């Protein structure tokens, strides 16, 4: 009731305040050319799929108050597909973020050559193929249930072989492996940092690459963070057939309110990080 009340305010902020962030992102993003670098080209994807992420919160958090869905099948198929292509999205997304800043760091040489923002935009719509690769057929098999007590939205399948499949397929190809080449690039990007007095030779250009590394570094940690705990949390309660309890769904809540968050922690993260967004987010709001 009164919890209830406060978790809907809560994802309430959350929509308003991640909507308008990530808009303002894209907006930033696309405003001008010289803020078009190859980094740019990977943080606009990321906060286009937070907004399209987030932008599902009023219909998600309209539900606590009534245990019934009325938007409609179509929504529910939308909003169901979005919870999933958003994982798939932005950890591919920081993936190929990652493993540029590898080729501008330990290989500066074809760096500018393979890096053009049209390689870029490219390598986001790749991105884009192989999450939709795994995330069509969730649209595809989510519809809803006219349950006796009131109409609700959930996923079908013809069911414990396919959930499970998709569980691992999510698990494994858009959690471990993106973590395991980020992780792959940085361990020797860092080690180039350091082996190397300076990497661009100009010592300005060599600290706005050290900073904006650190940027993407400081974003990857914050998405790892962040979604961990719901990708944890998915494959072990399928794996132990956790039971209900108070708190096992006080854990779920918070996990599914975490990842929702997420996208709009971003903003700030992108306003305490970068000199161009601080100043942006000034010049574009006064
Ligand atoms: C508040 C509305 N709501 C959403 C849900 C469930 N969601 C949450 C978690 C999921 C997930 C995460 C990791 C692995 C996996 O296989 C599935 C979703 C795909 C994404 C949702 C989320 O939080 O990321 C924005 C979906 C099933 C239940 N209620």
């Amino acid at each position: 009731m009164i919890t209830a009340i406060t978790i809907m305010a809560l994802y309430s902020i959350v929509c308003v305040v991640g909507l308008f962030g990530n808009f303002l992102v894209m907006y930033v993003i696309v405003r001008y050319t010289k803020m078009k670098t190859a980094t740019n080209i990977y943080i606009f994807n990321l906060a286009l799929a937070d907004a399209l992420a987030t932008s599902t919160l009023p219909f998600q958090s309209v539900n606590y108050l009534m245990g019934t869905w009325p938007f409609g099948t179509i929504l529910c198929k939308i909003v169901i597909s979005i919870d999933y292509y958003n994982m798939f999205t932005s950890i591919f997304t920081l993936c190929t973020m990652s493993v540029d800043r590898y080729i501008a760091v330990c290989h500066p040489v074809k760096a500018l050559d393979f890096r053009t923002p049209r390689n870029a935009k490219i390598i986001n719509v790749c991105n884009w193929i192989l999450s939709s690769a795994i995330g069509l057929p969730v649209m595809f098999m989510a519809t809803t249930k006219y349950r006796q007590g009131s109409i609700d939205c959930t996923l079908t399948f013809s069911t414990w072989y396919w959930e499970n499949l998709l569980k691992i397929c999510v698990f494994i190809f858009a959690f471990i492996m993106p973590v395991l080449i980020i992780t792959v690039c940085y361990g020797l990007m860092i080690l180039r940092l350091k082996s190397v007095r300076l990497l661009s030779g100009s010592r300005e250009k060599d600290r706005n690459l050290r900073r904006i590394t650190r940027m993407v570094l400081v974003v990857v940690a914050v998405f790892i963070v962040c979604w961990t705990p719901i990708h944890i949390y998915v494959i072990i309660k399928a794996l132990v057939t956790i039971p209900e309890t108070t708190f096992q769904t006080v854990s779920w809540h918070f996990c599914i309110a975490l990842g929702y968050t997420n996208s709009c922690l971003n903003p700030v993260l992108y306003a305490f990080l970068d000199e161009n967004f601080k100043r942006c987010f000034r010049e574009f709001c006064i």
